[PDB]
């Protein structure tokens, strides 16, 4: 059977509209999923929404709507966005669904029964503008009384914090410390790069993992603990178990869970790596479940006032980009312009240049020039590939195969910007081959009709390579390119058809009415 590959995005918090930051993660996961399907894996790709907590209740109440009324509307918009981006997610998990809530309940009750969780009192220091709870050691300008911290200010904003106390269940995560460090040793690529792993260990694990406050009693909008109804399960357990609840864990049908768990890749931005690389494996250990194989963290899309944030309002709406510039342009920009190992600033000027110069100009003109020449010189009948007849062909056919090899290395290491630049080196060289060979000169005399046919064959086969390699990234252009070239054999759209250059060994009738590939 096909080997399974399970990839997840984070579940997003619908306290406001999603922005291109969210689209970046979801498109990234989609490219991985599409690539793995093309490599012959049995893929499951999950995304969804994190719907509980005070902030959601507040948003709903402000809008004059019930919590579920508010959420259903937000979720409809999120699902519409993923459909518009042509995301190939196999499921959409909502934490309000009973399939999820059942797992949250059962996990919590199991940990209580085992004694991993016990009843205590949560204490935190709340800052209104930061919407954050701090520990006493994080406070700046700490005020003391009888050798005990009684007040302070937020380290982020400097706003006066307020002491909050409430009954809360705690999960003793520190018991699992040695097992977690052992796991990191046995799985050296679980967290990357090495600096990030050291970061996790030194900042959080080393000084000692504090007990984790896994319930709250001060609000009602969440999953209630069956054995103690006045407690609601907090973010840690509720959100993290989405990755297993979506697979039917602890349901009447665990077949998806039995197949796909453990996840091959959990994808996220850097700020939630700690939760996925410490809390999540510890929770899984407490449940006697296999751990995920890899946490993949990318950087932030920034604006010129910091990280793009829906609560801040410094946002770019992907719907606006798609509506104005098209889907291929939007997906291309996200994957090409913003490497995962860096934070990058969005600008409209960079978006426009990237999509006009690379898509419409470089690739789009290559296809139109090529088809136009086939129609002009051979009345639409593309001559069959024969061999490397032109002087430049040997080296260019070698470049095609090297392009596939390099691309594969980049894709395997999740260096998508590099994979794309590598494909574009080949596209640009194919345009240069038109200029070098000057087909119009060869079309002057019937003595060169054979060589002209060879040049046309090489342009089309180069285009085919590019189109196949772009199938994980672009959902419209490759299909359109195959349709205009009238390559109908589904096999010639797959990676295996790139092993040996020159598959089109019969003549084909290209389109007589070519049209722009983009937008
Ligand atoms: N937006 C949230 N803020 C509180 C997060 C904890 C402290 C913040 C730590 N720093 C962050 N920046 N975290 C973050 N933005 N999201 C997050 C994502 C995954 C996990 Cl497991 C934990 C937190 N919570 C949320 N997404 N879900 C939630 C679910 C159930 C209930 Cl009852 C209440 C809330
Ligand atoms: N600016 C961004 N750059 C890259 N990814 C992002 C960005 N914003 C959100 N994401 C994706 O969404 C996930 C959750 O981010 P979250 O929605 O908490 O950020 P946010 O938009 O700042 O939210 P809030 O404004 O409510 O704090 C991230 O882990 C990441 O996968």
């Amino acid at each position: 059977a096909k080997e399974t590959f399970y990839i997840t995005t984070p579940i997003y918090y619908p306290s406001g509209n999603l922005h291109i930051g969210h689209a970046y993660s979801t498109v990234a996961g989609d490219v991985i999923a599409r690539y793995k399907r093309m490599q012959g894996y049995d893929v499951r790709y999950l995304t969804g929404t994190d719907e509980h907590g005070q902030k959601i209740q507040e948003k709903a109440q402000k809008a004059g709507k019930t919590e579920i009324e508010y959420l259903d509307e937000m979720i409809a918009g999120i699902k519409q966005l993923w459909a518009k981006l042509e995301i190939s997610n196999d499921d959409f998990i909502r934490t309000t669904e009973e399939r999820h809530k059942h797992v949250v309940e059962q996990v919590f009750e199991r940990l209580l029964k085992q004694g991993d969780i016990y009843l205590g009192e949560y204490e935190g220091w709340y800052s209104v503008p930061d919407e954050t709870y701090y520990t006493e050691s994080q406070l700046v300008d700490p005020q003391y009384e009888n050798g005990k911290i009684i007040g302070g200010k937020s380290p982020d904003s400097g706003h006066e914090v307020e002491l909050v106390k409430e009954e809360s269940y705690f999960f003793n995560i520190s018991k699992y410390t040695d097992r977690l460090l052992e796991f990191y040793d046995q799985n050296p690529d679980f967290i990357q790069p090495p600096s990030r792993k050291n970061e996790m260990i030194n900042n959080f694990i080393k000084p000692g993992l504090a007990d984790l406050a896994v319930s709250r009693t001060s609000f009602n909008w969440g999953v209630h603990v069956p054995s103690n109804p006045k407690h609601v399960v907090y973010v840690w357990i509720d959100a993290l178990v989405n990755y297993i609840s979506a697979l039917g864990y602890l349901s009447d049908d665990e077949s998806l869970f039995n197949k796909y768990w453990p996840a091959d890749i959990h994808l996220m931005a850097k700020e939630i790596v700690r939760f996925h690389s410490i809390i999540w494996p510890i929770l899984l250990m407490a449940l006697d479940l296999p751990l995920p194989k890899k946490v993949f963290a990318h950087g932030w899309i920034l604006m010129k006032d910091g990280k793009m944030s829906k609560s801040k309002g410094n946002v770019v709406d992907p719907n606006i980009l798609i509506d104005r510039y098209g889907l291929d342009a939007t997906r291309y920009y996200l994957m090409r312009e913003l490497p995962f190992g860096s934070d990058g600033v969005f600008t409209p000027e960079a978006f426009v240049e990237r999509t006009n110069f690379d898509l419409a100009n470089d690739l789009g003109n290559l296809v139109n020039r090529t088809i136009s020449m086939v129609n002009k010189y051979f009345d639409g009948e593309l001559p069959a590939y024969q061999g490397p007849l032109h002087e430049l062909d040997e080296e260019m056919e070698a470049m095609a195969l090297e392009t596939v090899k390099s691309y594969t290395e980049s894709m395997e290491s999740l260096q998508f910007s590099v994979a794309l630049s590598t494909v574009w080196k080949f596209i640009s060289r194919t345009n240069k081959y038109i200029d070098e060979t000057t087909p119009w000169v060869l079309a002057k005399d019937d003595s060169q009709k054979d060589m002209l046919g060879n040049v046309m064959a090489h342009l089309v086969e180069n285009i085919r390579y590019a189109a196949v390699l772009l199938r994980p990234f672009l959902t419209h252009a490759p299909k359109e390119i195959f349709e205009q070239l009238n390559i109908n054999n589904p096999q010639f759209m797959e990676f295996s058809s790139l092993e040996q250059y020159g598959v089109l060994n019969e003549s084909i009738m290209v389109t007589g009415q070519p049209k722009p590939i983009f937008p």
